[PDB]
């Protein structure tokens, strides 16, 4: 009992300051769009068609995110330690000449880009150079997730979760300064972001060179053999960050069928369902340096306990949230729109998804538990399975057989079964690694 007291405080330690960090990742664009929306109807109009190639930016920067956790943490715990910090370096050297050429087509291949995104054409001639100092912009916080990497797979999460807090305030402060004060208009907002990052890289950096958690000495590294152990992971990973907006384009055709205001409120029924994960999402960054560490110092025990206490918590910390958004659904529809035919939608679907957020939060945690294993592809099918198998199938048989509030009840069925199915697979990924079992 003092081994499983042990590893829930570590985990509650290691947790919280993603907590406060996933937020202050969130708001970046939130509050950059907000700024923006005041220059008129069409520089926030610019802003909405960045939303894909920002998507696109982010899955990468994450894929290769969950790769470094995932082998320089089980490195560290392998008691490989100069050949983890040769893979931290190794990962800031690739990270950084691949977001850049990264960045470097999609401003090339902008014009098509936007045709097949549907903007209009008064829009192309902002994106030919606000799209110049925003991937700037995308590139500094790249790099700056990197190292927030490195520092979470050498087991430590509170100097991001600062630096998430600070860079983000900061954003915050600089962004009238540049927009309005000094009349740059919306480059002022991508300019003001890439001083905000380039501040946290000026703080993580010197500090991750102190411990020398990188290094740049390659002499006796295998490269093309790192390179491959990385990609393993990162491949599988971003395949996994382009299931989600595939999946959408399959279910908006669905939604559609509703109307104008059903659309309305499951674009607000989602939001919300991020914010009622906020915790999961934080143990999706917090949990995996754990496991990744133990799997490398043979504590499978240790492994079985900490996932055991990780899905427990989500278990009944979800289910409160689902009673507390229960009986305050009603005013939480009616504060999020001002529209009847939306807020009675929403209603239906406050009163009905929440609950299955629980087992859907599990499924979250098993993906990212199976990539701190090196178990990618067990991690992809997982993702694969909720979305294609689980969730899009319940949601049009419940459309079809009870209609609006059939679909919500097809959404917490899928999450169910979804949830089910990753505990089954996390299990059966564990006892791969039995042979290492004491």
């Amino acid at each position: 009992q003092t081994s499983t007291s042990s590893l829930a405080k570590q985990l509650f330690q290691m947790t919280w300051p993603m907590l406060f960090g996933v937020l202050s990742l969130m708001s970046f664009q939130l509050v950059d769009s907000a700024f923006i929306g005041q220059l008129g109807v069409l520089p926030l109009a610019a802003q909405g068609f960045t939303m894909p190639i920002q998507m696109v930016i982010i899955g990468i920067q994450v894929g290769l995110g969950i790769a470094t956790t995932a082998v320089i943490s089980r490195a560290i715990g392998a008691g490989k330690t100069e050949y983890a910090k040769q893979l931290g370096g190794l990962v800031i050297v690739i990270g950084g000449i691949g977001v850049a050429l990264i960045a470097l087509v999609l401003y090339l291949l902008r014009q098509p880009l936007l045709g097949l995104l549907g903007a209009p054409e008064t829009v192309f001639a902002i994106i030919d150079h606000y799209w110049l100092w925003w991937l700037a912009s995308a590139w500094t916080g790249a790099m700056l997730y990197f190292y927030y990497s490195v520092c979470r797979a050498n087991g430590n999460t509170l100097l991001p979760g600062t630096l998430m807090m600070v860079t983000s305030v900061l954003n915050l402060i600089l962004d009238p300064i540049f927009i309005f004060t000094f009349d740059l208009g919306i480059d002022g907002a991508a300019i003001a972001t890439i001083i905000a990052f380039g501040v946290g890289i000026a703080i993580v950096a010197p500090k991750v060179a102190q411990r020398q958690w990188t290094s740049y000495q390659w002499q006796d590294l295998n490269i093309s053999q790192s390179l491959t152990a990385l990609g393993h992971i990162m491949g599988p990973a971003m395949l996994s960050q382009l299931l989600p907006p595939l999946s959408s384009m399959f279910a908006t055709k669905l939604l559609a069928s509703f109307g104008t205001a059903a659309v309305a409120a499951w674009a607000l029924g989602s939001r919300f369902e991020f914010f009622a994960l906020v915790a999961v999402l934080a143990m999706t960054m917090s949990l995996p340096p754990m496991i990744g560490r133990m799997l490398g110092a043979k504590e499978i025990t240790h492994i079985r306990q900490l996932v055991r206490i990780a899905c427990q918590f989500v278990l009944g910390f979800q289910l409160l949230i689902a009673l507390v958004t229960y009986v305050f659904a009603t005013p939480l529809a009616e504060l999020m729109t001002s529209e009847t035919e939306v807020s009675q939608i929403l209603n239906l679907h406050l009163v009905i998804v929440p609950i299955s957020l629980g087992a859907l939060g599990i499924c979250m945690l098993m993906v990212s538990v199976a990539n701190a294993l090196g178990k990618s592809y067990v991690a992809l099918t997982i993702s694969a399975l909720r979305l294609f198998a689980f969730y899009l199938p319940c949601l049009w048989l419940g459309a079809h057989f009870y209609g609006i509030e059939g679909l919500f009840i097809g959404a917490l069925v899928g999450n169910i079964i979804a949830g089910w199915a990753a505990w089954l697979a996390y299990q059966k990924a564990l006892r791969s690694e039995n042979l290492y079992f004491q």
